[PDB]
């Protein structure tokens, strides 16, 4: 199944379009600053990203509608080294039908959703999930 496309800005003002990431695996995470698992898992994603970025897996961490400041504070506290976008009208989260939070869509290099992950991820799981979607 094709991943619904979107254009949001990252937390530096830069336009990001999902379809422009074709060729790369996309670890697409919907998150809120109040979600306890995102507090645990953000540092794991950041540490796995040190390994996977240069292997052609991108993270797009879509914050579900919170202020620029609440997101910047979260990123700073949790050592974020990966892309964060702001879903300010909650339109991408609607497009994705995102219920539970966090939710992660694993999108392969061809732009298809290969797995939907809900609930809790270990760093080992995060590693395996990024291996799933990488080109190599």
């Amino acid at each position: 199944s094709d991943a619904p496309n979107f254009v949001l800005e990252d937390t530096n003002g830069k336009r990001i379009e999902l379809s422009d990431l074709k060729g790369k695996g996309v670890f697409l995470n919907f998150w809120g600053t109040w979600a306890e698992p995102c507090k645990k898992e953000f540092p794991y994603m950041a540490n796995q990203y040190k390994h996977f970025k240069s292997q052609g897996v991108e993270i797009v961490a879509v914050n579900v509608g919170e202020s620029k400041i609440a997101v910047h504070n979260f990123m700073k506290s949790y050592g974020v080294n990966f892309p964060v976008v702001l879903d300010t009208d909650r339109q991408v989260l609607d497009a994705y039908d995102v219920s539970p939070l966090p939710t992660t869509f694993l999108i392969n290099p061809e732009g298809k959703v290969v797995k939907v992950v809900t609930g809790t991820m270990t760093e080992s799981m995060i590693h395996d999930y990024m291996n799933l979607i990488k080109p190599g």
